[PDB]
């Protein structure tokens, strides 16, 4: 049922925490939109911290979907899953083991979030065992106990290794975009 | 991975089947329709049946799909590559699962010996399900990776472990029957 979280929005995609959380990358945001999912904006409590947005509806969106835990980034060492989710209908799953969290600069973005590298190898070549423009938004998830947790969204990745980034939520950040 | 690339993945009895060129079609022993009188059309009399334990290969007499070009099929890939299992559902889902190969050697499963490849899912910690790893009903999917600029198939889906992160496919052998 995780798949059916993850959903194409703007340039990228996003993810449904719950009925009423819904979780991207700030980058791939549409442009001057006066809604979403068909709610106005002013019904929606957004919060863009760096290329980690959220967006809080008034009501369910997704009334289908229980409620999954949010947290920022994972211990080090954990490996993820980066639930990619392709225009050709591919389901691409990627286990990443996650490096340790930490502010970035890319392409002239401040990003906050956590590397990683995925298990394909740095020799991996090929859109079928790694990342690529177009993925972000992509969920980065990893089960405890008995719980799913997702833990941060696609945001970047080398061009020719095995690292990516995902991007983490903060305590602090905007109310608009 | 190309459309045309997936559209060699085709249903075929308890599971599926791959078409290595417009007349070479490969699946998965135990999958195959049973009583079978034909496939594709084409009378058992006119296809010409290797059958090397898990691994089986149907070789037509004309060309059942004429929109394809000839792939390279070979018998297993080197230990430590890393293919992607093409997998399809009944539900019109693709799921190319990442998985790094390794040793090719002859196995019992359930009874059966299988001559294949194992290979480790690099979908996530536990590929243990339907949305991470492999499931009865996938067997015959094909092991596929791109080598240079050609897309190469080394084998078929034929089992997993009960956690599901360890997955093997059945290889192709220089010898194999000419029955059912
Ligand atoms: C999703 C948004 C989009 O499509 O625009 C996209 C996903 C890219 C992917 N390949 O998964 N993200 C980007 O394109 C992102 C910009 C957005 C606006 C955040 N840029 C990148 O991810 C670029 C690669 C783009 C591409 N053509 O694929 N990556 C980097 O700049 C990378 C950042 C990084 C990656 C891992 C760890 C730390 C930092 N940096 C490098 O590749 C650097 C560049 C040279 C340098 O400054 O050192 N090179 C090396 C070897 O690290
Ligand atoms: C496709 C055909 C079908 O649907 O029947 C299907 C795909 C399974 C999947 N989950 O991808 N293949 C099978 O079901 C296949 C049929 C055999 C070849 C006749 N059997 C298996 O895949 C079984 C399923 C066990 C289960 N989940 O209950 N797997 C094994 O027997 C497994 C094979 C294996 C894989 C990798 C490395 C080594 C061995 N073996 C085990 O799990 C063994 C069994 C020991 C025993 O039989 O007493 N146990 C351990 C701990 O390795």
């Amino acid at each position: 049922t995780l798949w059916s979280r993850v959903t194409k929005f703007g340039s990228g995609w996003g993810f449904w925490v719950s009925p009423t959380v819904f979780i991207t990358t700030t980058h791939v945001i549409p442009t001057s939109a006066k809604e979403f999912f068909g709610e106005p904006l002013t019904s929606i409590a957004i919060h863009r911290a760096g290329e980690f947005t959220l967006f809080r509806f008034s009501k369910k969106i997704r009334p289908d979907l229980t409620g999954m835990i949010l947290e920022e980034g994972c211990p080090e060492g954990t490996v993820c899953s980066v639930l990619i989710k392709r225009d050709s209908g591919e389901l691409l799953p990627l286990a990443v083991r996650m490096g340790a969290i930490a502010s970035m600069r890319i392409q002239g973005r401040l990003v906050h979030g956590q590397s990683g590298m995925l298990l394909t190898g740095a020799n991996a070549k090929g859109m079928d065992l790694g990342t690529i423009p177009g993925d972000c938004g992509a969920p980065y998830v990893y089960k405890r106990a008995n719980d799913w947790v997702v833990c941060g969204v696609h945001a970047a990745a080398t061009k020719s290794g095995n690292t990516v980034v995902c991007a983490v939520q903060a305590s602090e950040g905007e109310t608009t975009l």
